[PDB]
Order: structure tokens, then C-alpha cells, then sequence
């Protein structure tokens, strides 16, 4: 049972430096409220809400999901209903979950191993660690603009961040060594490395909604959560119940109009790391990305839909997988294994302790619901939580791939390719086979970014077993992996793009198109608002919203129903607004096109560049620095001197 501490306690007090921003953060209470969907327009505006009500009914009606029995998609490309938009963007379900403080039991109760099952697996994992963290080229420590440093200073002034980051890369060794001696408080008080994660709550504005033919009433997807007790005890006591998306309280409290079939939005937990501890970790994680997005680009680097469609055309079978709640599930033991191999490889113990510790840190829960929260979970003096993986750890994306890639590969050997076992006899042979399999220069294949992936089998012996596996995944009775809960994706798609099979449901005559539902989400149910209160747009969550219209075609036009939907959209946006959506959007576009230039027409920019500028969160799951124009990059990022990261990195590696 995890130690808990009220905001009042000395232990949580020193999470928050002596200034307003920081103190405000320790204290900050629940906050709901309509979002400025677009400039001058509220998410709960009676017209906008009526627009949604009709657009979703009509679209789900005239274009029902065309999805296979094996979760392959065909026909119109619609993988589901359009009811997503039926949320009161800004008003959150209540309560949000308390971050679970130990997944040890969660994993057990799920039948997932507490470590590698077989020495083979133990080799493949360690191989991944080797191939990932070896032969690294130093780069600048690129700092995202606008981002917070969280515990302890809670600043978001680039100048301050640069200084902290540089300072960190200096005294990072001193601190790691201090952690090795077990003096974590000493390390934190001297270098603000340790302490805790800061538990914000992100919105996810497009969770599931269904329309019961029986009921005729709408049905929000149930989303379970943990009351404090459940979370501190990893599931022993406490209860795990569903939160209320019921949006009526919206009327009572704020007098707002609540149409039939609208709900509050799902809220996922998000963590914010002590920047001073992420700095030394990012200086390494970024190079690692570089090595893999190049050398092992077949399985890891994903840009354009051709780039995807190409690799898959060659496959004889394609299986889109899916991972349940990947993050709260991430094995604690993989961290310890990854940390061992690093040590073995010769990585400097101190830097591994920073890494080890960054994955065992207490989390500070802010505001799950009104009158809940303001609590530190676990003791910063001796960090030992098993949160799983934390959204804001320096290497969090790599941590998902390292795990999940091997997990899949194993799943392939396990059910399709036993004859490759001979190939993995020892460490060296392991890498060799891994280094092979990761380039896709092998008969079983994989493209993946952490929890999203598609698995492929070329012609060959495995090919038959592959099909067996597909079947095991359809019946969904047996879990194929011992490491994570894995299933097929009902409506197969990879990194935002839908795989559109055809008449012959074969990966050859398949083609990647974009998800049309995603467009409707981006355009009408935005994560954040326009932030007019914020002056510098590069500091805003959506800097140049208009710009997305420019890349609409270059992105969604590939969809079977793209045209119709643009016409449906335009139509309904008339019945509700009198105006013309196309005009409204073109009006936004022209505006921000001028505005943009003070921060650097669009002749130059790429189709991506725009999507990024309209929402830079797509650097956080979709694309990468290499994918964006180097001059557009400096608008959303600023780095730390390369001299400084190079010297640092030189002390870390072997
Ligand atoms: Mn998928």
C-alpha cells in the first residue's frame, strides 16, 4: 500500500517552489467550461450543437461502417459511427481516475508475466535494448516552446528552461551518483531531480457513442476509474467504477443548453515530469530515436500513406493489432531489464539510475474531481512506484516500442515461426536476427509505433500459422501474448490512416487512406481551444487553426466519401448558421496565413507542416522533427546548444 500525503505535508510541499505559478499548481482546483472551438464560437453554442446533432445522424445514416469480420475495412472507409462529436467539449466526465500506484497486481489478475517467460524472449528484449542504445549520434536537446518544467519551479519561460536544461546536463552525473548512494532527497534538493510527476488531466473529446436501436436514446461509452483507495492499493481494497458522462449537471450548474444525446468528454490522466530529470534523459532518448527512425526505419519510421502502403502491399497477410490500456500495464520488470542491459553495455551507472528512477517516481495527483485531489502518492525520498509508463517520461515513446515490438515479434515466433528459434541461440545471434527482423528483411514483419502496429507475413512457412493467429484473435478467447492483452483491431488502421482492403480482402490490392472520422474530430471537436488570451501563437496549443484547411485535401481526399462529407458538412452548417462553412473556413485560412509570416502565402510549407502548425501535438504521436520543415521547426521549438549536449552525451555512453 502506497504512502500518501496531503498537500499540507512537508513532503508534498517541497514539490512546489516558492513562487506563484508553482504554488498555484499545488493548489489548483477543478475547472470545467465551454471551449472556444473556433474564434468567437463556443463548443456548447446552441447552433454548433444543433449542427453536430444533425451532421452525425445524417452521416452515420447514409454511411454505415463498412467493416469486415476480421476488422479489415472496405467500401466507404468508415470504420464506425460519427457520433463521436456529440460531446460538450470542455465539460469533463466526473470523476477522473486516480493514477494507479502499482500495476503489479493489475498485471497478474490479467494473466501477464512478471518477467521474460523464456530465455529466448529474455534475449530478444535485451537485443532491442542493445540495437537501440548503441552507436548514438549526439544532437541538440530540442525544447518544446510553451511547455512547463513542472516540479519544482513550474515555469514555461524558454530562457529559464534552457538554463535548467543546461544546468541539468552538467550536474546530472553528480545527482545520479547521489541516487546510487540512496540520497534521493539530496539529489532533488540540489538538482531538482526526483520529487514527483504532476498529474494533469487531458481531454479526449471523441470517445465512443452508440445509438441503441432499442432505446432510441444515445449511449456514452462506459469508462471505469479508480477511487483513491483502489489506486493506492493497486486494486486490493477500493472499487473500480464507471464515471458519469451524463451532461445534465451542465444545465443545473451553468444553465447551459444540453441537447438530447450529448455527454461530457472522457478524461485520460497525463503526467508532467520534473524537467531537470527529463533533460539528461531527453539528451539520450532523442539520439536513440534517430538511430531507429533511420536504420530500423522499415518497422519504425512512418510518414506518408504511400510509405505505409508500400511495405504492406508486399505482405501476404496483414493483421492490425491493438493493446488494452497499454500504459497502466507496462511492465515494471522491462524497465529493470532495459536498465540492466544498458549497464552491461557500459552505460554510466549514474545515468541509468536517473533513468531507473524516472520510471519509479511518485506522482502528484491534482484535481480528479471537485473536492478531490491535492495528494502526493508514494515517497519521493525512496521512489518505488509501479505506475506503469508515465505519459511524460523522457523516453516514454521508446519505452513503449522497446516493449511492444519484441512482444509482437515473440507473438509471431510463438504462433507462426518456431523454425526461427534456432536463429536466436545467444546474445550475438539474437541481435543479428533482431537487426534482420527490424529491417523487415525477414519472412515475418512488423510496422509499429508502440501500441499501434500492423503485423505481416510474406509467403513462407509461417504464412499458414499467421492465418491461424488471425483466427485466434478473432475468436478472442485466448490471449496470444503472455506480456500484454492483445487483440485484433476492429477496423484496421495504422497511425491515423485506414487500410482499405477491397473485393479480395488481400494486402496486395489494399490501399491506405485517411480516417474520415478523424477530420470531423479535428474540425469540430478540438482537444484545446483557440486561446485568444495567449498572445504568442507559437505558445498556443493550436497556433494557426485556419492553416488546417489548406492541408485538408492533401490528407483526407483519399477517402471514398471525402467529397460527400464535405458536402454534408457544408449543408448542415447552413441549417444551423445560415453561413457557408467553406467560406467560414477559407476566411480563417487567409487570416492565419498572414499572421503566420510574422513568426517565420504557403507555397513553401508541406501538407504536414500545416497540420503541425494547426496542432503541434502531432509531434507527440504522429510525426517527428525530420518530417517537418527545419524552418517551421524553429517556430514551435528551440534547442539547447549542441556543444553542451555533445559533451554530456559523451559522458553517458561507452
Ligand atoms: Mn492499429
Amino acid at each position: 500500500r502506497a504512502p500518501a500525503f496531503p498537500l499540507s505535508d512537508i513532503k508534498a510541499q517541497m514539490l512546489f517552489a516558492n513562487n506563484i505559478k508553482a504554488q498555484q499548481a499545488s493548489k489548483r482546483s477543478f475547472k470545467e467550461g465551454a471551449i472556444e472551438t473556433y474564434e468567437g464560437l463556443l463548443s456548447v453554442d446552441p447552433r454548433f450543437l444543433s449542427f453536430k446533432n444533425e451532421l452525425s445522424r445524417y452521416l452515420t445514416d447514409h454511411f454505415p461502417a463498412n467493416v469486415d469480420e476480421y476488422g479489415r475495412v472496405y467500401g466507404n472507409g468508415v470504420r464506425t459511427n460519427f457520433f463521436g462529436m456529440r460531446h460538450m467539449n470542455g465539460f469533463p466526465m466526473i470523476p477522473a481516475t486516480w493514477p494507479l500506484a502499482s500495476n503489479l497486481k493489475k498485471r497478474a489478475d490479467a494473466d501477464l508475466a512478471d518477467g521474460p517467460v523464456s530465455e529466448r524472449d529474455n534475449l530478444l528484449f535485451r537485443a532491442a535494448v542493445r540495437l537501440m542504445f548503441s552507436d548514438l549520434e549526439p544532437v541538440p536537446l530540442k525544447i518544446r516552446k510553451g511547455s512547463s518544467t513542472c516540479i519544482p519551479y513550474f515555469s514555461n519561460d524558454m530562457g529559464t528552461k534552457i538554463e535548467i536544461a543546461e544546468r541539468a546536463l552538467e550536474k546530472a552525473e553528480e545527482a545520479g551518483n547521489l541516487m546510487l548512494q540512496g540520497k534521493f532527497d539530496d539529489a532533488y534538493q540540489l538538482h531538482q531531480m526526483g520529487g514527483a510527476y504532476y498529474v494533469v488531466y487531458r481531454a479526449q473529446s471523441t470517445d465512443a457513442i452508440t445509438l441503441d436501436p432499442k432505446t432510441g436514446k444515445f449511449v456514452s461509452k462506459d469508462r471505469m476509474v479508480a477511487d483513491f483507495e483502489y489506486a493506492v492499493t493497486g486494486g486490493e481494497q477500493g472499487s473500480l467504477f464507471a464515471a458519469s458522462k451524463d451532461a445534465s449537471r451542465l444545465k443545473e450548474q451553468y444553465g447551459i443548453d444540453v441537447p438530447d444525446g450529448f455527454f461530457c468528454e472522457r478524461r485520460r490522466t497525463a503526467m508532467g515530469g520534473p524537467f531537470a530529470l527529463n533533460a539528461p534523459i531527453m539528451a539520450v532518448a532523442q539520439p536513440v530515436r534517430n538511430k531507429i527512425y533511420s536504420k530500423y526505419a522499415y518497422t519504425f519510421h512512418h510518414t506518408t500513406r504511400l510509405n505505409k502502403e508500400e511495405k504492406v502491399k508486399e505482405w501476404s497477410l496483414c493483421v492490425a493489432t491493438d493493446v488494452s490500456d497499454h500504459d497502466t500495464f507496462w511492465p515494471g520488470w522491462l524497465r529493470d531489464l532495459i536498465c540492466d542491459e544498458l549497464l552491461n553495455m557500459g552505460y554510466a551507472p549514474w545515468w541509468v539510475k536517473l533513468f531507473e528512477t524516472s520510471l519509479k517516481l511518485p506522482v502528484y495527483v491534482g484535481a480528479p474531481a471537485p473536492e478531490q485531489g491535492h495528494t502526493l502518492l508514494g515517497d519521493p525520498s525512496n521512489p518505488d512506484l509501479e505506475v506503469g509508463l508515465s505519459s511524460g517520461q523522457g523516453a516514454t515513446d521508446l519505452m513503449g516500442t522497446l516493449l511492444m515490438s519484441i512482444t509482437y515479434l515473440v507473438m509471431q515466433l510463438d504462433h507462426t515461426a518456431p523454425h526461427l528459434n534456432s536463429r536466436i541461440k545467444d546474445m550475438p545471434s539474437a541481435c543479428r536476427f533482431l537487426d534482420s527482423y527490424w529491417q523487415g528483411h525477414e519472412e515475418i514483419r512488423q510496422i509499429s509505433k508502440s501500441d499501434d502496429a500492423m503485423l505481416g507475413w510474406t509467403k513462407g512457412r509461417a504464412l499458414v500459422g499467421g492465418h491461424r493467429l488471425f483466427e485466434m484473435l478473432k475468436e478472442g478467447k485466448v490471449n496470444p501474448s503472455p506480456y500484454m492483452k492483445i487483440s485484433y483491431q476492429h477496423g484496421g488502421a495504422f497511425l491515423g490512416d485506414i487500410l482499405l482492403y477491397d473485393s479480395r480482402r488481400e494486402p496486395g490490392s489494399a490501399i491506405f487512406v485517411g480516417n474520415i472520422n478523424s477530420m470531423l474530430n479535428n474540425q469540430f471537436s478540438p482537444e484545446y481551444g483557440v486561446q485568444s488570451g495567449v498572445r504568442d501563437r507559437s505558445k498556443r496549443k493550436r497556433p494557426f487553426p485556419g492553416l488546417a484547411w489548406a492541408s485538408m485535401k492533401d490528407t483526407y481526399g483519399a477517402c471514398p466519401i471525402y467529397s460527400d462529407v464535405l458536402e454534408a458538412i457544408e449543408r448542415c452548417w447552413w441549417n444551423a448558421f445560415g453561413e457557408s462553412y467553406r467560406a467560414y473556413r477559407e476566411d480563417m485560412l487567409k487570416r492565419d496565413t498572414l499572421e503566420l509570416s510574422r513568426y517565420v502565402g504557403l507555397a513553401e510549407l508541406t501538407p504536414i507542416d500545416l497540420e503541425v502548425l494547426a496542432d503541434p501535438n502531432k509531434l507527440q504521436y504522429k510525426w517527428t522533427e525530420a518530417d517537418v520543415s527545419a524552418n517551421i521547426h524553429e517556430v514551435l521549438m528551440h534547442g539547447v546548444s549542441v556543444e553542451k549536449t555533445e559533451r554530456f552525451l559523451r559522458s553517458v555512453m561507452p
